[PDB]
């Protein structure tokens, strides 16, 4: 085929979700209690769609179908804060903003402009795909370069842990990886959600650590 | 119809100005960062409007920009009070985001507007066109910015070209008036009206900053 265009379907698409943030933007002004954004990111087809739709509705769609630069989802939820004494305290109303990014090049600049937006970074990588693996370290280097604090809360996650069949990322090289850089892991799937929302109650318990020290 | 994506010149381009825009922004974390972003059709003098403003220069060159880029300069804000009651002299560190106009950076461009706590619009002088275009403009900014009732300057640029001059000034200063925004006739070849029109837009933010 020729050399896919910028359609004006698809320009739409994503002016569609601007329209929608600036929205969202400008309702918690007028002051559920608190608001907090993560972005999710790594190598297209990795599942990063699939694993927020699992943790947002609890349903998979198996067909793939690639994002469109940039979107996002919401969900309240409740958060509990913690303690080696497991304090558990009162629990906080949250309102997340889930951003999406396309993992594809073409859509490397629009995505990146979106890292100021978040406060956590949620990267996948595919446990059947050894070079969505290796990619890893690129994406924690832009991590650190674009993102708008230093050494940002990032927790990693190794999805389709529901295709052992075909798995070809060893656990241990991961484990090693992730604590080379002291970053929290889990092996997930969007399928069947195994540790979906472990993995991003991990992500808000770091975010949410870190204002209550400021 | 066929809008290419962006090349990796392109590509590469963009995320230099936002690895400069996120060193930027951190070091502001450890003296007030106030961002405003200037938009319009393209070739009506954005790019130009801003480097008169911060460096003096005129570039006869037409050098259409790659997306996004921005401009800083220090600058000393002082209030307005009753018989003028100038008060004290603060500092400000102004970023100044600077857009391409053509509807193929259309998406990327307003991913921006986040950031932007007021806009400069421009058209330009001797093009209809880029002056019928404003409307479209203020809506986009309605429907896109951050907060709202966004604060705006309106810049018919290029007023060194009176020969070339197509834009009515009853048009212009009618449209001003039906949106409540004020209107500058600048021109980025000479100088004329840019430092007072980002001061405007300058006071703007800053006496609806202190409102709160
Ligand atoms: N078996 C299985 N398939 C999965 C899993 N997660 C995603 N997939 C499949 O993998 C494909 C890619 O999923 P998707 O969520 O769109 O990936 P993405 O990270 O958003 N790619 P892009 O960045 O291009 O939008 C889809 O066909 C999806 O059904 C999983 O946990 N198990
Ligand atoms: N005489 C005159 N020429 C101007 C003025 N402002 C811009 N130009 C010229 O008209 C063209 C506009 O350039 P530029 O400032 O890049 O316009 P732009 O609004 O940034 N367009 P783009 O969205 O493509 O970046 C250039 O040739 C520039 O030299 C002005 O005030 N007077
Ligand atoms: C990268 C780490 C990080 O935490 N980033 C981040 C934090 C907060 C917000 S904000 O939306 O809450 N905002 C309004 C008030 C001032 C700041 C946005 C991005
Ligand atoms: C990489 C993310 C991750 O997984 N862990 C992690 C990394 C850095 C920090 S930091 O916030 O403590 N740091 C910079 C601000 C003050 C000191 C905290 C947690
Ligand atoms: C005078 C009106 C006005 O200034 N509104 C406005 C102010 C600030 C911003 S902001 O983007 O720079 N901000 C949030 C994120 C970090 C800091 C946006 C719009
Ligand atoms: C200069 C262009 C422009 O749009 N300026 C402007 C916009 C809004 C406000 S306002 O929000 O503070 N206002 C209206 C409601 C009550 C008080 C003030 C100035
Ligand atoms: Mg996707
Ligand atoms: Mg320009």
């Amino acid at each position: 085929g020729h050399m896919s265009f910028l359609t004006e379907e698809e320009q739409e698409a994503i002016m569609k979700v601007l329209q929608r943030d600036a929205a969202l933007k400008r309702a918690e002004e007028e002051r559920y209690d608190y608001l907090i954004k993560f972005l999710a990111l790594g190598d297209s087809g990795v599942g990063k769609t699939s694993v927020l739709y699992q943790y947002t509705d609890g349903k998979f769609n198996s067909k793939f179908i690639t994002t469109v630069g940039i979107d996002f989802r919401e969900k309240r939820v409740v958060y509990r804060a913690s303690g080696p004494d497991g304090a558990t305290g009162r629990g906080q109303r949250i309102h997340l903003q889930l951003w999406d990014t396309a993992g594809l090049e073409r859509f490397r600049s629009l995505t990146t402009a979106f890292f100021r937006d978040a406060m956590g970074f949620l990267l996948l990588f595919d446990l059947t795909n050894e070079q969505s693996f290796l990619n890893v370290r690129n994406w924690i280097s832009q991590l650190q370069m674009h993102a708008y604090a230093e050494n940002p809360d990032i927790v990693l996650c190794g999805n389709k842990s529901d295709l052992e069949d075909q798995r070809v990322v060893k656990e241990e090289e991961a484990i090693a990886l992730a604590e080379k850089y002291g970053i929290p892991y889990f092996e997930t799937s969007a399928a069947n959600g195994t540790n979906i929302s472990q993995a991003i109650e991990m992500l808000l318990d770091l975010i949410m650590k870190r204002m209550e020290r400021s």
